[PDB]
């Protein structure tokens, strides 16, 4: 029925409805640090959001996304592999049921307990929805987090999801800042890809950070407590929603740094 995470409807039957689930660019993908080049052309990334507007979180039965404000050039993405200016249209997260798993990219095999996604559309296609049609419609920053001590930034979203624990709810979510979630570095690996959930577009340049962000064990046990179900059905938590590693295939991982 419904793609999701489970037994029957997760990750191994979702190309019975999306065929390019088994395609030449799908993501996530391990990250192999010895064999990834150091590219000396890369630029440095450039993050400009001072001017973000959040507006609401909503959880959609699979994650929760935390939207913006995508009319204006207020929160962009530039530089680095990227050609052109990127908005910021939502970020979401990925996490496991358990702190060793919850990562959909993986480093020398390595998972994290989540990964964060801030996803940008390419302003030269005018619209979300026309951007996921090219190759360069999509430039996706990922973040791993590791638990260790709180992250201070990511309390405000932690707080809220009382207020969206099941599918479909939504909450009014504004004046969040998105730079409370950066780490300290920006070197990163960059490769073409896709989105990990259906319809799995290859539509994306990847951006994914060396370095992880600490979150308390507490603070991604709150996550832990949505669920996937709507209201008034039998609860199913919302742990898990990830994509494992596909082949690389006819790719190779450039990195920022040496
Ligand atoms: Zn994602």
């Amino acid at each position: 029925h419904h793609w999701g995470y489970g037994k029957h409807n997760g990750p191994e039957h979702w190309h019975k409805d999306f065929p390019i689930a088994k395609g030449e660019r799908q993501s996530p993908v391990d990250i192999d640090t010895h064999t990834a080049k150091y590219d000396p052309s890369l630029k440095p990334l450039s993050v400009s959001y001072d001017q973000a507007t959040s507006l609401r979180i909503l959880n959609n039965g699979h994650g929760f996304n935390v939207e913006f404000d995508d009319s204006q050039d207020k929160a962009v993405l530039k530089g680095g592999p990227l050609d052109g200016t990127y908005r910021l249209i939502q970020f979401h997260f990925h996490w496991g049921s358990l702190d060793g798993q919850g990562s959909e990219h993986t480093v020398d095999k390595k998972k994290y307990a989540a990964e964060l996604h801030l996803v940008h559309w390419n302003t030269k296609y005018g619209d979300f929805g026309k951007a996921v049609q090219q190759p360069d419609g999509l430039a996706v920053l990922g973040i791993f987090l590791k638990v260790g001590s709180a992250k201070p930034g990511l309390q405000k979203v932690v707080d809220v999801l009382d207020s969206i624990k099941t599918k479909g709810k939504s909450a009014d979510f504004t004046n969040f800042d998105p730079r409370g979630l950066l780490p300290e570095s920006l070197d990163y690996w960059t490769y073409p890809g896709s989105l990990t959930t259906p319809p799995l577009l290859e539509c994306v340049t990847w951006i994914v950070l060396k370095e992880p962000i600490s979150v308390s064990s507490e603070q991604v046990l709150k996550f832990r407590k949505l669920n996937f179900n709507g209201e008034g059905e039998p609860e199913e938590l919302m742990v898990d929603n990830w994509r494992p590693a596909q082949p690389l295939k006819n790719r190779q991982i450039k990195a920022s740094f040496k």
